[PDB]
């Protein structure tokens, strides 16, 4: 440690927003012990990586490239226009040409350090891959546009420089409880349960006496447990509630990171319930020690299936991630075991159905994963590696099997699961497990991937106390191997941020809760931002959710606060990129107020339900904007361009408090399209992403919502914004979208026939992939809601999903759903006020 060292530590506690050498929260080495022993797997990422793909970080794909956009393919050729200072020159191409092909095929048409970067950011179609199979490509196909790049000097690998671097049975003392104050309630009785528990399956339970609830309560008992010390599993944890109903929780793992019983004295810092939560699970103790309530304890301590056998098994492992199994399915999978391995989503079901409190089972269970060649020989089916990774399994080697899979994605793939795998972590018992390294090495070993890792993992160190200190352990690590580069570039991010958010703040208090922006709030506003340009505020800065693209210098006379009981930010940026072929601006709205974690959990189950999609060769045209939570009820919107609320349109030559008629929208829509042709265009956009939207909401459940939430571009492309957030419709389709369609008020249409038929393609679509969307569905619930029933509120996807039905019932199903749209025209939407 010199100075040096510690000089660049202190860079590190400010792009994490917490301190990791701070162990004044711990009762025991783990958290260190994390740090040392990110150090091998970081290091060997580093060592073993590429310095110019790393420095160029092309986002490519394996994937087929769509039945759309290959039909946007006249004659098997693709222009592509270079430019290199003042010219230009377009290129025509083939498909399969790598970029080091098209290179030449232009050296020809009239050195080697010259790359194919694009125009406005930072992104490089460069490496072997076919052209079609860039990202950059294949978003300029399916946008109508054109593919523009710069020839310049491939970036210097230089600047990405990482630095230098007993049969006994178990029994537990409870010597009571202390809490500074309760003023709460007058009296009552409290209890301690004290919990053995594995995989949220609870093997042994006991408690104390009820007592008085004052604000010191002893006891001081000796519970002593059903189960034997040497049966305790790894993974397993006490778990101590206080009940009067609960009020209080904290766990204590049994068994430590170095495989040993804990074992002494420990006053555990607790947490509240505020009134089936990732946070109920923590191991980390409540920070706050001056206004928590602690406890104190002490630890002292081959054959043939009957046929119908066989057809029990495979209708059990046939059954959805839901399905509870009963005391006989569980000894069915277990007495069959080995028939259960033959089958890959079996895996799940069999390891629910193990007994993790006898160490002879456990060792059964060991046997029986050493024969792992089905498993391995499988193709990764990501929705049953999920299952493996949630709340219902403790054991490292289950779930590091499960993690094994996920080592094939493609750093596309990767990407699209990132944000759930990040909140898997959660569900891990230690701090160092083969998820977080896995994470670890994706993001060090591609850019992409390291920057939202960044910002996945500040997002919870910001805000979860629960978690903050395992995901600040993680997020060190992977900021000791990104290069001092991508270091440089975070630092300003944040500073940025930081900047930003606190004029969200200040200007918020300034506004009552009424609607309007005072002339002097404007004013303010105005003012903060030229003494910030002008400051303070970088050169230009990474936008977060959008990492190719740089913003540099506010444009304060189109930046805003807005209409809203939020008062947001709106705020726009020139774009600090001379080769940028627009002059469009870069928005970013900023806003106080609401959980945007929630925004980014459903964003993201939209963009995985659009590659679902692509499978299958439809699109669906979502619009799912970026949005990066950054603290406590904060965070940044992607500003959609063009886009207007469909409140917003019919508040029109109409006005306020009333009333909504069915046209309007279609008004509007031939208002903002020059030609017949852009119109008809959009009234297409219109019905297809109309439809995505209608799916996506109501099999999330999400469909219920008030059109000042739903927005629309000029080119006709529907959005839903704010999920926020939290008689019946089960999605929005009011007349105002029907009319457009060309069905006013109760006949079919050629337009609203294929809505319907574009509807019932894609939602069939989702329900092949049942299990995946369940486990997503379930994962989400659990590490962003509130609190979420074990049963009911995670059932509800089953029932929208339509669960153990034929295609036939389905589509049924979701016509009879669009029908009751119909039948309640505006009603819902004027039940608002
Ligand atoms: C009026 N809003 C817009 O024009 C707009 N809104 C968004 C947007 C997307 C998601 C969310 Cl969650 C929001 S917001 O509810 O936080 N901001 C907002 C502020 C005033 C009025 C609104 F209707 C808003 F949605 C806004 C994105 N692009 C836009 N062009």
């Amino acid at each position: 440690s010199s100075e040096e060292s510690q000089a660049f530590q202190r860079q590190l506690t400010a792009l994490i927003g917490y301190d990791v050498t701070d162990v004044s929260n711990v009762h025991d080495d783990e958290l260190e012990f994390t740090r040392r022993g990110l150090v091998t797997p970081r290091m060997a990422e580093v060592a073993s990586r590429d310095p110019k793909l790393y420095a160029m970080h092309p986002w490519v794909t394996s994937k087929p490239l769509p039945e759309y956009l290959w039909k946007k393919i006249a004659n098997n050729c693709i222009f592509i226009v270079i430019h290199r200072s003042t010219t230009s020159q377009t290129i025509k191409v083939s498909p399969d040409d790598t970029p080091g092909a098209i290179l030449q095929s232009f050296f020809t048409k009239m050195e080697q350090d010259f790359v194919l970067r694009v125009c406005g950011r930072d992104e490089y179609l460069v490496g072997e891959t076919p052209i079609k199979n860039f990202q950059w490509v294949r978003h300029c196909l399916k946008n109508g546009e054109e593919i523009h790049v710069v020839l310049d000097t491939p970036p210097d690998p230089a600047l990405d420089e990482v630095r230098k671097e007993c049969d006994r049975k178990f029994r537990v003392k409870i010597r009571g409880i202390d809490i500074p104050v309760l003023p709460r309630n007058t009296d009552l009785t409290v209890f301690v349960e004290a919990n053995i528990q594995h995989g949220q399956q609870v093997l042994c339970q006991r408690r104390t006496s009820p007592k008085p609830f004052t604000e010191e309560v002893l006891w001081n008992v000796w519970l002593e447990f059903s189960i034997k010390i040497k049966d305790l599993p790894k993974g397993a944890l006490l778990n101590l509630q206080i009940y009067c109903q609960l009020l209080y929780y904290v766990n204590l793992l049994l068994i430590d990171h170095r495989f040993l019983l804990r074992r002494g004295e420990y006053v555990l810092h607790m947490w509240q319930i505020s009134g089936f939560n990732a946070d109920k699970l923590t191991s980390a103790t409540n920070p706050d020690k001056e206004n928590s309530m602690s406890i104190s304890i002490l630890l002292d301590n081959r054959a043939e299936m009957p046929n119908q056998l066989r057809k029990q098994l495979e209708a059990i492992i046939a059954t959805d991630p839901l399905n509870p199994l009963t005391a006989e399915d569980k000894e069915l999978l277990w007495h069959f075991r080995y028939e259960s391995l033959k089958h890959p989503k079996a895996y799940p079901k069999l390891f629910s159905s193990v007994k993790w409190g006898q160490q002879e089972i456990v060792a059964k269970t060991y046997q029986l994963l050493a024969r792992r060649e089905v498993w391995d020989q499988s193709a990764l089916d990501v929705g049953l590696t999920m299952q493996l990774l949630d709340c219902n399994f403790s054991d490292e080697n289950v779930r590091a099997i499960a993690v094994q899979k996920l080592e094939s994605l493609e750093d596309d793939d990767v990407l699209h699961y990132l944000l759930q795998l990040v909140q898997a972590v959660k569900f891990e018992p230690y701090h160092d497990s083969a998820l977080a390294r896995f994470l670890l090495k994706r993001g060090l070993r591609n850019k992409r991937i390291g920057h939202f890792l960044f910002w996945f993992l500040r997002s919870e160190i910001a805000q979860s106390r629960h978690y903050q200190q395992r995901f600040a352990v993680i997020l060190e690590a992977y900021l000791r191997g990104c290069g001092t580069a991508m270091l440089h570039d975070f630092t300003q991010q944040v500073q940025v941020i930081e900047m930003l958010q606190k004029v969200t703040l200040d200007i918020k208090s300034l506004s009552a809760e009424k609607y309007d922006v005072s002339s002097q709030v404007i004013s303010q506003l105005k003012q903060k931002l030229e003494n910030l340009q002008n400051s303070q505020l970088p050169e230009s800065f990474r936008v977060p959710y959008d990492p190719g693209l740089k913003a540099g210098a506010l444009a304060i006379e189109k930046c805003k606060v807005m209409a809203s009981k939020k008062k947001p930010l709106w705020l726009e940026f020139k774009c600090a990129d001379p080769t940028a072929l627009s002059n469009e601006t870069i928005g970013i709205i900023f806003k106080h107020g609401d959980d945007l974690r929630q925004d980014m959990l459903i964003l993201q189950i939209l963009r995985i339900m659009e590659s679902i999609w692509e499978t299958e060769s439809l699109d669906l045209c979502l619009l799912p904007y970026g949005c990066i939570s950054t603290g406590d009820k904060i965070g940044m919107i992607e500003i959609v361009k063009d886009a207007t609320t469909i409140a917003k349109i019919q508040q029109s030559t109409v006005g306020n408090t009333g009333a909504f008629k069915d046209e309007v929208l279609n008004h509007w829509l031939k208002e903002k399209s020059p030609t017949e042709e852009k119109f008809q265009a959009a009234v297409e956009r219109f019905v297809y992403s109309c439809a995505g939207y209608c799916v996506a909401t109501f099999v999330l459940g999400i469909g219920d919502r008030h059109n000042d939430n739903i927005m629309i571009t000029e080119t006709g492309n529907l959005f839903h914004i704010d999920f926020g957030h939290i008689e019946r419709v089960p999605f929005v389709l009011t007349p105002d979208f029907l009319f457009v369609m060309g069905t006013s008020g109760k006949k079919t249409s050629p337009h609203f026939q294929k809505f319907q038929d574009i509807c019932v393609k894609a939602y069939l679509a989702l329900r092949h992939h049942t299990n995946l969307l369940i486990i997503l569905f379930s994962m989400m619930l659990m590490t962003g809601m509130p609190q979420l029933t074990s049963k009911e509120d995670i059932e509800y996807i089953r029932d929208a999903l339509t669960v153990g039905k034929n295609e036939e019932d389905a589509k049924k199903y979701f016509l009879d759903q669009i029908e009751v749209c119909r039948d309640k025209g505006w009603t819902v939407q004027f039940n608002w006020f």
